[PDB]
């Protein structure tokens, strides 16, 4: 059936899409808008509805059975409650993704426009309704006790979880609520609606859920304190709620008076009674029924409404009533505590910040007032900021304020508090004071003269404010000052102060009075005034604020040059005066005396301070105590000992982590360098040896705010994955440049330890990553609280991820204990996985299992099908198949699911891997057969289905499903499933035949371009490797392969394949040169990736752009280059890309390769020309020197390599052939083998790449084995074959002796090492001279060479020098033994055989005389000793005197008279061998074979040829021969005696004697030779 679109994937996409709805796939877009068209009154009304443990949870969920089928029928409850709760949630998620940005569906957004107030409405009703059945319901079924324990604890928590979520719909609907009727006209239905739910049942519910004062475990302060949590956020809520139904508006930032409230007079009236209620009976209760902050408006809206009309009546009865309860409440403070609560949402800082403007009429600006409009108003955005600061009546208010500025608490304070607003602000009111107010008691100390203007007639000295008693410091205003004196009562709805216009700077006061309040500070001790210390605590504040990075560091500068004018000169531990020193002896202080409030400020200032000033920040960390110097414990391990571990705060903790991270990212860059690298290397290790001392024990701590819990765990994991990042991910060739590369270590050591270790830290990693299977983590960390817990997760996999990396990159390094760890929580990870309300965690958790599978264990090998179990591998397998087939699914899941298949092919992991692919376990392999496959629950079926949906597929999913084809087609399995649908080849053909987008790539490609085809060459290096296997496997199943490759236009087609040209050296060298000049300490290679695994196999090319963004971040030539200046961030991205071009170009030619080789070893008919044609492609490819750039040198042999087969392939079918071409091939062929690339002159290359001209050399000889060609180009056949011949022979053949003498003696002073054993397999004698060099040698021997060929073969050979070496070979043969036996030998005879065979050459050498130079050799004198037979060396000696005998018969018969003395006297030297011979032929005991019939034979023939041609000692008489023919006339008539006499003494005479005998032939062979020898001497006789 259909699986059908769930809320939960809905709400899973539209969260994917909410940012840009164009960037996602339109097809799944417009289903996504046809689902939403269909659900349009599901989203909301749906949520509305008005044995025994299955019956108790369905009345829990107020929900019919029947209408839940899910629910119905899943065997695990908890899974069907899960999926529930999800839904629900989803179906919010939904509306609030369409309410936030309209653009995903406007016909669905449209529906909730013209219906807004119904769902207001209906939002309301369905609040109540999860009110009332919150508790009454749900603790009856919780007291309700049947039988078991199991049940009871399942049951209790299921309670639980369906409480905590109740609340969160509760806040859900909340925010949706306050979304729609946010500046809305709210009509008085609604209205009345709200004020009668509210005091009916919302205050009610919340005092009674606060205080609960009206199963043991898991329910204590992890389950109490949730729901206190809860129920605040939900109170705010409710008073945020009720403030807007009131009318309140931002866009005007004032209470809307038009509203239909205000205008109807009878819903204004049970506002004001419900009001007035709440008023008259509150002492019963200290906590009003609502929140002062409504009283508090309804004052002003009350005294506003009166205003408008004319008549007012009693003033104070009604509008001051209201007023005087929210003071006597303590309004501001409960604002304040309101806008904490509420901070995260910035919606409802924007409310609070125009409820404040709107209050400003009716507030005086105080000290407590400034204070807490500081700390509410700085969180706004920019423009309410502005609008609060550009009111008229804020800046009337601050006039009176900045007349009478210098009286500390009248006007210094508030001012201070005001400025903590904004910086430019607080430039623009401190930068140019103008007035200066003093009181004195006494008129006679002041000279003034005189009805309010006064002059001064002479100088006057007035105390700084707040200025030491004892100090001598005193502020001078000279004489000629106009003053003016106020002595009367302020004018709004004071001493004799004298003021007098002064141009002073406040920045300098501020200052001073900083230094004075540290005077005090260290001198009274911690004794301090509240007033005083706040007073210290807020300018720190506002230096914080000053010297934040958002400043200018010139600006920043000259603020901090005011604020160190007036600092006392007395000190002088620091040359100069500065207001730094003095906040860091505040703090030095603070840290002594354990003051939480000051350390926490100044640990700000002092995170703030890194981004600009480190030569500071450095300095102060070098001198100061925080940290441990030399086995003394630091001051912050004091404090979080003693001070945090006891109150339960750690903001000094985060602070400091914060710290942490601003100076390593600082200490990275490039514009300090001229601060040295061994301070902030101590000062890197001391930090990161604090984080490592925080990250082992904050887990077991006891937080007052759980957030803090997670600010921890956020930041930590942050630190730990940037420094091994930037180190272990970069840089190949080095390993310690970077500064961080000492803590990378140490972090290294400490995550990965052997299998013995107990160390904290992969079990707290470990422990993190299990987390969301927790209760109090499942509700803090929902999506709906806040985002911080997906952040924490996401850091964490990131950080495994890259640690079991870096692991499996190191062979040295032993398996960790972290890897067995995660073995062993593998269903742990499973179970997240499956988890409804967790579907964002599917794809790391997938990448997770594929990297710890990938990883290498030598020793041990750990099983996944041992740990997970049956039950958990079977749900694992039942989870993948349902996200395999989806209606909508998401790219970047299936591509994770494609990568762990694959690599789940290639590991060990063989019980995974047979359950995936078969639907059974491994346990049952006598189930494998024929049809051994459940189609029903096996990833095979799947892979069939989404084969043929490559053209809507995405290029990298299609590619890599591809990918995990290949794999299991290769090795895995040998039925093609695949092929029995011609679909998918069809689909393979069509995609590779309109793949042509391959034209151009040339002409000046885009980035775009180049990444399509990047792509494109991806996905036909796997189409052409299927095709491959494909054909190789069966031979003609797949008969559209064979007529695609066997089509004419084919080569047009796959010429260009084979041809790597996407390479620019030169932009890849002026690149790194242009690098080195612009930034000379820096080398653009340290920057390069490293690829650690082949998981991320396409972030694995190019350069870090983030590390060199962290490194270059202060440089404007790279982030803002000029129009006459290069671009370096761009080139860095070109160049990136190349190389990944070019690796699958290569890849792409060695698939193409590796196809065409496999397709022509197997066919049989004729080729078409199109081969030839490639052919010539080849060798023309290998003309232009494809390797002179030594771009991957296997390019080169794969083209030689295909063309040697191709044109060895024409021996098997006719390929009748043109000779032009022939001699086209010819001609390149030597213009290869000659210069170039190849190292066959040089003599280097034989020795160690024989590769390179092996395939040459077989070329060469199959292909003139075709028509001879000699005939049409004989001058430029003969000139290019006579140089190729010589170039070869003679200098490979001189060489190699050259080498061969080297080995035995002295040859070029090189040495001497005659030995028996020595080099390798006879170097290279052993084939390239024996089995390509006389092969040759005969082909163009039986090529009818010409006279003229023979005589400037032999002009060659003379220049070059012959048969010196032969005899030098035939000592060296002397002076080597291989296998106790002279071997070498046996070729030495054929060379000379070969080289007599010809007139010219024969009559050139023998004038040299060979015969007495190889005669004087010891092995031919033990030859001429005689009595040799064949039973000692058989195949040898029958060799060697074969060979002799054929070369002496060939040179008489080509010779005439001048050389018979010769033959004569070389016979007459052998011809004692020939007596023993015939001797013992004559004695019997001798075993004869075939080889001694040619040998008789031969000698027969020499003799009466030696005779007629006008000696030989038994045989020149005649009666020898009557002798010989008695014994033949003896022998010949006993066969039996002939066969008994025969040994075998040859593997050959074995063979022959095994089959049939041997002895018919060798009597007919003995009997036809000898008669008809006998019968030609008796007839010449």
């Amino acid at each position: 059936s259909s699986p059908q679109l769930t809320f939960t994937h809905v709400a899973n996409f539209m969260n994917d899409a909410a940012a840009d709805v164009s960037a996602v796939d339109a097809k799944q877009l417009a289903q996504i808008r046809q689902f939403l068209k269909a659900n349009k009154t599901n989203l909301i009304e749906s949520l509305n509805t008005i044995n025994k443990l299955r019956s108790t949870i369905a009345n829990l969920l107020q929900i019919n059975v029947d209408n839940d089928p899910f629910f119905a029928q899943s065997e695990d409850l908890s899974h069907a409650v899960e999926f529930f709760m999800s839904e629900r949630s989803s179906r919010l998620h939904i509306v609030y993704s369409l309410l936030v940005n309209p653009d995903i569906d406007l016909e669905t957004y449209s529906f909730i426009d013209n219906d807004r107030f119904n769902v207001v409405g209906k939002l309301i009703s369905i609040i109540s309704s999860v009110i009332q059945n919150y508790d009454i319901i749900t603790a009856s079924s919780l007291a309700h006790d049947y039988n078991n324990d199991q049940d009871m604890f399942t049951i209790v928590s299921l309670v639980q979880l369906k409480k905590f979520s109740d609340l969160k719909f509760i806040l859900q609907i909340l925010q949706i609520l306050n979304l729609m009727i946010l500046n809305t006209k709210v009509p008085v239905d609604i209205v009345n609606q709200w004020f009668l739910q509210y005091q009916n049942q919302f205050v009610e519910f919340c005092r009674n859920i606060n205080s609960t004062d009206k199963y043991k475990f898991q329910n204590f302060q992890d389950l109490s304190y949730l729901s206190e949590t809860l129920i605040s956020r939900i109170s705010s809520l409710f008073t945020i709620t009720t403030i807007l139904i009131l009318g309140l508006n931002t866009s005007i930032a004032q209470f809307d008076i038009q509203s239909p409230l205000y205008m109807d007079t009878e819903t204004f009236d049970t506002v004001n009674s419900a009001l007035e209620n709440d008023v008259a009976t509150n002492i019963v209760n200290e906590d009003p029924i609502f929140h002062p902050m409504i009283h508090y408006s309804w004052s002003f809206i009350l005294y506003y409404r009166r205003a408008l009309q004319s008549s007012e009546s009693f003033d104070d009865s009604d509008i001051t009533k209201f007023a005087l309860f929210a003071e006597s409440h303590d309004v501001l403070q409960k604002l304040n505590t309101l806008s904490e609560i509420l901070s995260f949402d910035p919606v409802y800082t924007t409310v609070i910040t125009v409820f404040l403007e709107f209050s400003l009429n009716f507030i005086p600006i105080t000290a407590s007032t400034s204070r807490v409009f500081a700390k509410i108003i700085s969180k706004a955005p920019e423009q309410f900021i502005e609008n609060f600061l550009t009111n008229d009546t804020f800046e009337k208010k601050l006039s009176i304020i900045k007349a009478k500025l210098p009286l500390l608490n009248e006007s210094l304070i508030p001012l201070i508090n005001l400025a903590l607003i904004d910086t430019e602000f607080a430039n623009f009111e401190l930068k140019d004071i103008c007035s200066f107010a003093v009181t004195k008691s006494s008129l006679n100390d002041l000279d003034y003269d005189l009805p309010d203007l006064i002059e001064l007639k002479s100088d006057l000295l007035v105390a700084p404010p707040l200025e030491n008693e004892n100090s001598n410091c005193l502020l001078s205003i000279p004489k000629s000052t106009k003053g003016k004196i106020l002595t009367i009562k302020q004018q709004q709805q004071t001493s004799n102060l004298i003021i007098f216009l002064y141009k002073f700077n406040g920045w300098s006061l501020v200052g001073r009075i900083l230094q004075n309040l540290l005077h005090s500070y260290m001198e009274k001790g911690t004794q301090l005034d509240d007033l005083q210390h706040e007073l210290m605590i807020s300018i720190i504040k506002l230096v914080t604020n000053v010297v934040d990075p958002k400043t200018s560091i010139e600006k920043s500068s000259e603020i901090l040059s005011y604020l160190s004018n007036s600092l006392d000169t007395s000190a002088s531990t620091i040359n100069g005066a500065s207001i730094i020193q003095v906040i860091f002896e505040i703090f030095e202080i603070s840290l002594q005396r354990k003051d939480y409030t000051s350390i926490v400020q100044c640990c700000e200032f002092m995170t703030m301070l890194t981004p600009n000033y480190l030569h500071l920040v450095s300095s102060y960390l070098n001198k100061s105590d925080l940290l441990d110097k030399y086995g003394k414990t630091g001051l912050s391990n004091m404090i979080l000992g003693s001070v945090e571990l006891s109150t339960g705060d750690y903001t000094f903790t985060i602070q400091l982590l914060k710290l942490t991270k601003v100076f390593i990212r600082e200490s990275l860059s490039l514009k300090n360098i001229h601060i040295s690298k061994r301070s902030k290397i101590d000062i890197i290790n001391k930090l990161i040896l604090h984080a490592i001392h925080i990250f082992e024990s904050y887990y077991n701590w006891k937080y007052n705010n759980f957030l803090q819990k997670f600010e921890i765990a956020f930041h930590l994991t942050l630190i730990f994955y940037d420094v091994l990042h930037d180190v272990f991910t970069i840089n190949p060739h080095q390993k310690d440049q970077l500064i961080i590369s000492s803590s990378a270590n140490k972090l290294l050591q400490l995550f990965l330890t052997p299998m013995d270790s107990i160390d904290l830290a992969p079990n707290t990693l470990t422990n993190i990553l299990i987390s969301p299977l927790n209760t109090t983590t499942k509700i803090l960390g929902d999506k709906i609280l806040g985002n911080l817990y997906s952040k924490v997760m996401n850091n964490s996999f990131k950080l495994c991820t890259l640690l079991i990396a870096i692991r499996g990159s190191n062979r040295d390094l032993k398996p960790s204990n972290l890897e067995k760890l995660l073995f062993i929580n593998s269903s742990k990870l499973v179970d997240v996985y499956t988890l409804p309300s967790y579907v964002h965690f599917k794809v790391q958790i997938i990448e997770l299992l594929s990297y710890l599978v990938e990883a290498p264990w030598n020793d041990d090998y750990p099983f996944l099908l041992s740990f997970l179990g049956e039950a958990k591998s079977m749900a694992f397998l039942k989870e993948v198949l349902s996200d395999l087939s989806s209606p909508v699914q998401d790219w970047n899941l299936l591509r994770s699911l494609y990568i762990f298949f694959t690599t789940l092919l290639e590991s060990k992991q063989d019980g995974l891997s047979i359950l995936f692919l078969t639907g059974q376990f491994a346990s049952n392999k006598k189930i494998n057969d024929e049809s051994s496959i459940d189609k029903k629950s096996s990833i095979l079926t799947v892979l069939q289905k989404n084969s043929l949906l490559l053209d809507s597929t995405p290029e990298e999913v299609s590619c890599k499903l591809l990918e995990t084809i290949t794999y299991v087609l290769n090795t895995w399995t040998n039925s093609k499933i695949f092929i029995k649908d011609p679909k998918f080849v069809n689909s393979l053909l069509a995609k590779l035949k309109d793949s042509k987008k391959l034209f151009q790539k040339k002409e000046n490609l885009t980035r775009d371009e180049t990444v399509s085809l990047i792509k494109k060459y991806k996905l036909i290096s796997r189409i052409v490797e299927i095709f491959a296997l494909c054909i190789y496997n069966s031979t003609d199943s797949n008969s559209e392969i064979l007529n695609f490759l066997n089509q004419e236009d084919l080569f047009e087609l796959v010429h260009h394949f084979f041809q790597i040209d996407g390479f620019n050296k030169t932009f890849h060298d002026e690149l790194n040169l242009k690098f080195k000049e612009k930034w000379p300490s820096l080398e653009l290679q340290s920057f390069q990736k490293i690829p650690l695994s082949r998981i991320n196999e396409n972030e694995n090319f190019g350069y870090d752009i983030p590390l060199l963004d962290i490194v270059l971040k202060a440089d404007r030539s790279w982030n803002e280059p000029s129009k006459s200046q290069t671009n370096f961030k761009e080139e860095i991205t070109d160049a990136s890309l190349n190389l990944q071009y070019v690796n699958y170009e290569i890849s792409t030619a060695k698939a193409w390769g590796a196809l065409i080789t496999t397709f022509v070893k197997r066919s049989t008919v004729p080729l078409n020309d199109g081969f030839v044609d490639l052919v010539e492609h080849f060798l023309k490819l290998n003309i232009d020197f494809g390797s002179d750039k030594q771009m991957f040198t296997q390019i080169y042999l794969e083209r030689i390599e295909l063309s040697f087969y191709i044109l060895y392939s024409f021996k098997l079918s006719g390929k009748l052939l043109k000779e032009e071409k022939i001699i086209e091939l010819m001609n390149k062929i030597f213009t290869i083998f000659k210069s170039g690339e190849i190292d066959f002159i040089k003599n280097i290359g034989k020795s160690l790449k024989n590769n390179f001209y092996r395939p040459l050399l077989r070329s060469v000889l199959v292909l003139l084995e075709l028509v001879s060609s000699g005939d049409r180009f004989i001058e430029l056949i003969s000139d290019q074959l006579l140089e190729f011949f010589e170039l070869v022979f003679s200098k490979g053949v001189y060489l190699i002796l050259s080498e061969i003498l080297c080995q035995i003696n002295k040859c070029s002073t090189r040495g001497l090492s005659t030995d028996h054993t020595t080099q390798i397999v006879n170097l290279e004698d052993n084939t390239q001279d024996l089995l390509l060099l006389l092969s040759l040698f005969k082909k163009i021997t039986n090529v009818n060479p010409s006279k003229n060929f023979n005589v400037i073969l032999a002009s060659s050979l003379n220049e070059v020098g012959t048969l010196k070496v032969i005899l030098n070979l035939y000592s060296s043969a002397h002076l080597i033994r291989i296998n106790d036996e002279p071997i070498l030998g046996q070729i030495t005879l054929t060379f000379i055989s070969e080289l007599c065979s010809i007139e010219p050459i024969a009559a050139k050498l023998i004038n040299s005389g060979l015969y007495s130079v190889l005669l004087e050799s010891p092995l031919s004198v033990a030859i001429q000793q005689g009595d040799i037979k064949p039973e000692f060396s058989p195949r040898l000696h029958n060799i060697w005197s074969n060979g002799l005998l054929s070369i002496v018969l060939l040179l008489l018969s080509q010779f005439g008279i001048k050389v018979l003395p010769e033959t004569c006297l070389f016979v007459s030297y052998f011809g004692k061998q020939i007596k023993s011979t015939i001797y013992n032929w004559g004695d019997n005991k001798l075993a004869v074979s075939s080889s001694l019939i040619k040998e008789t034979n031969q000698l027969v023939l020499l003799q009466k040829m030696l005779n007629l041609l006008n000696l030989v000692i038994g045989l020149d008489s005649e009666h020898d021969k009557k002798r010989l023919s008695a014994a033949l006339s003896k022998f010949l008539t006993h066969p039996k005696y002939l066969n008994s006499r025969i040994i075998p003494t040859t593997l050959e005479e074995q063979q022959q004697l095994e089959d049939e005998s041997s002895r018919l032939e060798f009597v007919k062979g003995i009997s036809r030779d000898i008669k008809a020898l006998q019968d030609s001497l008796f007839k010449d006789v």
